C-alpha cells in the first residue's frame, strides 16, 4: 500500500512549484522535504502520497489535552508518515513514534544587524526591544517550560499584554524584525535560510538549546526503525548535507 | 528492576573514581555517563549495576561479520542498556535499538596550534602530514565507506602502509599530535575536551558529519523509548548541557 504523508507548507522544506498550469498530486511541491521522501522512498520502496495537513498546524494540544495538527493526524491514523520541520519534543515524543532526526538545530535571536545586542540575556534585562515567538510552536513552549531564570524572565514578557509580542507565523515574525523594534525567537535553521536572503538580518548569540527535526510515525509503526535506518544511511553517504546545501544557499549575506 | 548497563572507561564519560581505599560496584565510577545514569534512573526509578565491557570494546565487525564490544553485550542480552559514548551509526542501529542522542557532535580534526592548515581537503592533498584515526572505531568507518572523493584519499592514505597512521585509542593519538607531525580525526566532543586541557591544541575545521551518542538497547527493548523520552526531558530543561559544563569545562588556557 502507497503511504499517506502528511505535511505542511514551510520554505524550504515543502513549497509549491511554480508552473504555468494547475498541478495535482505529489507534482504540486518542492523543497528539502520532497527531496527527503524520494531518497526514503528510493531506500525503502514504498510510493507515497503527499497531504497537506488540514488544519495546517504542527502539533499542540487544547485545554482539553487533544492534539492537533501533523501530530494528530499520525495518532488518528490518517497518515502514515509526517515530514516537515516538525520539532522532536519530549510531549510529542510520548504521543508519536519520531525516526531519529535528519536535521540539529536549536533556538536561536533573529535580529537586525549592527546592533549591541549579543544574547538572550541582553534581551531578557530590558523591555525597550520586543521580542518573542510562533504561538504555540515548539519555541514558544520551550519559554513556557523553562525554569531557567533567564527564560522564565522572558516567558513572562512575552506572555504579557495578551501576548502581543508573539505573532501566529514566521513570516509575520520576520516582517515584525524588519519593520519595528523587535527580535524574533526562531530554529536556527530558519534563521540559516532568512539571513542568506536579507542581508539586513542576523543571528543573535548562539544556539539557547539543542535538538531535532524527525519524521514522524505513529506510536507502534513499522516504518519508524527503517526510516531511522534509511536517515543514518544518508547522513553518513554525506546526502542529507548535499540536500541542505541545495536548498539553504542564498544570494550570499556578509 | 536493577538494570545492567554495560560501558567503557572513556574520559570523561566515565572514569575511576579517586580514593584512598578500594572501591567497589559503582561507587567504582564517576563522570558523564554516571550523572547522565543517575538522572535516568531518577526519572524512570530503576536500579543498576554498572559492569564494565569484558572486552574493552565499543561495537564493530570482524571479517566474518561477527560483532563485539558494548553492541555484542546487548545483542546477546548480557546487559540492558549500554551507556558510553557510543556512535549512533547505520551499522549499530540494524542491530541493537538505541535512544535519541543524549549528544550530538561530528568527526572533526585535533592538531597542533599555529600551522595552515584550516579544512580536511588540506590534509586530503598532502602526503607530508600524517593523519589518522581511532582502528575500528566509527570514525575510520565513515572514511572506510565514504564515496566523497575527499574522504576516499584520506581514506586511502590513512590504510596504506598497514595502517601506519592509525593509533590504538585516542589517548595514543593525541600523544602522536603532540609530539610528531600528525593529525587525529576524532570526534568533536572529545576535541573540545582535549583542547580544554591542552593549549597547544585545537581543532581543525569544522564537523564534517553530523551525529550522536544514544543510549543502547537490545532490538525490542521496552526501554529504549522510555530513554529516549527522558533524555528529551533533561534536554528542555537544560539539565544535560549543566552537565556537560561541568565534565567539560578546564582550567583555562592563556
Ligand atoms: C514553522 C513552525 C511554526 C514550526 C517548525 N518547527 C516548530 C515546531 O515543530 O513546533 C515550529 C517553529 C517554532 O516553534 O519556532
Ligand atoms: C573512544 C572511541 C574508540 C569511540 C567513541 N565513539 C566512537 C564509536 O562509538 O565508535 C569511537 C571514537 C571514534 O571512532 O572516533
Ligand atoms: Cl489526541
Ligand atoms: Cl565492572
Ligand atoms: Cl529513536
Ligand atoms: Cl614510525
Ligand atoms: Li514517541
Ligand atoms: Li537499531
Amino acid at each position: 500500500r502507497t503511504l499517506i504523508v502528511t505535511t505542511i507548507l514551510e520554505e524550504p522544506y515543502v513549497m509549491y512549484r511554480k508552473s504555468d498550469k494547475p498541478l495535482y498530486g505529489n507534482d504540486r511541491f518542492e523543497g528539502y522535504c520532497l527531496d527527503l521522501l524520494k531518497e526514503l522512498s528510493n531506500i525503502l520502496g514504498f510510493l507515497y502520497d503527499v497531504k497537506l495537513v488540514p488544519d495546517g498546524k504542527y502539533g499542540a494540544q487544547n485545554d482539553k489535552g487533544e492534539w492537533n495538527g501533523m501530530v494528530k493526524e499520525l495518532i488518528d491514523h490518517r497518515a502514515d508518515l509526517a515530514v516537515a520541520p516538525l520539532t522532536i519534543t519530549y510531549v510529542r515524543e510520548k504521543v508519536i513514534d519520531f525516526s531519529k532526526p535528519f536535521m540539529t538545530l536549536g533556538i536561536s535571536i533573529l535580529y537586525r544587524k549592527g546592533t549591541p545586542i549579543d544574547s538572550a540575556d541582553d534581551l531578557a534585562k530590558q523591555t525597550k526591544i520586543e521580542y518573542g515567538a510562533v504561538r504555540d510552536g515548539s519555541t514558544m513552549t520551550f519559554f513556557k517550560k523553562s525554569k531557567i531564570s533567564t527564560y522564565e524572565k522572558m516567558w513572562a514578557f512575552m506572555s504579557s499584554r495578551q501576548q502581543s509580542a508573539l505573532v501566529k507565523n514566521s513570516d509575520e515574525g520576520i516582517q515584525r524584525v524588519l519593520t519595528t523594534d523587535y527580535a524574533l525567537l526562531m530554529e536556527s535553521t530558519s534563521i540559516e535560510y532568512v539571513t542568506q536572503r536579507n542581508c539586513n538580518l542576523t543571528q543573535i548569540g548562539g544556539l539557547i538549546d539543542s535538538k531535532g527535526y524527525g519524521v514522524g510515525t505513529p506510536i507502534g509503526s513499522p516504518y519508524r526503525d527503517k526510516i531511522t535506518i534509511a536517515i543514518l544511511q544518508l547522513q553518513e553517504e554525506g546526502k542529507l548535507h548535499m540536500m541542505k546545501e541545495k536548498w539553504w544557499r542564498g544570494n550570499g549575506c556578509p
